[PDB]
């Protein structure tokens, strides 16, 4: 089929916050928890590059990872967490396989959201106690945040 061959490159070693503000770190290599920053550079950085095909529907689909390992996002189903696959560096030609890596990105103000591109139902969502889930929408806080550190 038609492959979602990568687009541009976007930021990285940015700091990930959701709307509750948790900026979420890596608690195990296969599990993620997030956790309120105040030095800002505490969690986890992700690096996001936007990679295109025009088999979307209406909406595009950015790369997740850690700056530091290759552990990739997979997406699960619904309310089911957010799963690290390692798939190493960014696709330039992606085929089904890749597909656990597509987020919606939504941008608003500082917060924005990430929809799964390939189902909606899943939901890269983030808890302020909990590890950091996925859902077919929000009621866990799916909003995240490029968040620049103190100094």
């Amino acid at each position: 089929n038609v492959k979602y061959n990568f687009m541009r490159i976007i930021k990285y070693e940015f700091i990930l916050n959701d709307a509750l503000n948790q900026s979420i770190i890596r608690a195990n290599d296969q599990y993620l928890t997030a956790a309120a920053l105040h030095n800002l550079d505490e969690a986890v950085k992700f690096d996001m590059g936007a990679y295109k095909s025009s088999k979307d529907d209406a909406k595009i689909t950015v790369i997740l990872r850690i700056s530091k390992t290759q552990l990739y996002v997979t997406a699960q189903d619904e309310d089911q967490p957010v799963l690290l696959k390692e798939m190493p560096e960014i696709p330039k030609t992606i085929t089904g396989s890749e597909t656990n890596l597509l987020f919606f990105w939504e941008t608003h103000g500082t917060k924005n959201y990430f929809t799964s591109v390939a189902h909606p139902n899943l939901f890269i969502a983030t808890k302020q106690d909990y590890w950091v889930c996925l859902a077919g929408g929000p009621p866990s806080i799916t909003d995240f945040q490029i968040l620049e550190n103190q100094a």
